[PDB]
RNA sequence: ACAU
DNA sequence: CGATGT
C-alpha cells in the first residue's frame, strides 16, 4: 500500500470466456473513461486483459504521460513483462480477430519502449479495480 | 494455492 | 456451476 492514485487502471469485460471480450481504460482517481474498445465477437478474459494493457501503454506514450498502469491481471501483468501471450485459445477463422490484435500487441511490445510501471492492483485490500465492468 |  | 491463466 497505498494506492497510486495518479494512475491509469484498465479491466475486461466478457460475455462468456471464452466469449465476447471488451476492455476500458479509467483515471483511478475521478473513473473518467479514458478509452474503451469494441467488442470483439471471441476471446478470453487474459487476452483481454493483455490488449488493455498494450492499449494503455499506447495511450500513455502517445500523450507523453508517466503515468504507472493498474491491472488486477496477474497473468496479462506477467504476458506484457514477457512481451509474449500464453493464451491457449485455439487459432481458428472463429478467434481470426482477438488473435490478429494480440499478435499486433506483441508486435508494439516488440518495437517500442516505454518506463510505464505496469502495477498490480491489490483488490483483496482495495476493493475492485475502478475499471471494473460491475458484471459479477 | 493464487490471480482473474 | 463453467472458463482462463501462473
Ligand atoms: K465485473
Ligand atoms: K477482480
Ligand atoms: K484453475
Ligand atoms: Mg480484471
Ligand atoms: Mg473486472
Amino acid at each position: 500500500e497505498e494506492i497510486i492514485w495518479e494512475s491509469l487502471s484498465v479491466d475486461v469485460g466478457s460475455q462468456g470466456n471464452p466469449g465476447i471480450v471488451e476492455y476500458k481504460g479509467v483515471d483511478t482517481k475521478t473513473g473518467e473513461v479514458l478509452f474503451e474498445r469494441e467488442p470483439i465477437p471471441i476471446g478470453t478474459n487474459n487476452m483481454g486483459e493483455f490488449l488493455a494493457i498494450v492499449h494503455g501503454l499506447r495511450y500513455l506514450k502517445e500523450r507523453n504521460s508517466r503515468k504507472p498502469i493498474y491491472s488486477d491481471s496477474q497473468t496479462a501483468i506477467k504476458w506484457v513483462k514477457d512481451k509474449k501471450a500464453k493464451s491457449t485459445l485455439v487459432r481458428n477463422e472463429e478467434t481470426a480477430l482477438i488473435w490478429k490484435l494480440v499478435d499486433e500487441a506483441e508486435e508494439w511490445l516488440n518495437t517500442h519502449t516505454y518506463e510505464t510501471p505496469i502495477l498490480k492492483w491489490q483488490t483483496d485490500k482495495w476493493g475492485e479495480i475502478k475499471a471494473d465492468y460491475g458484471r459479477k
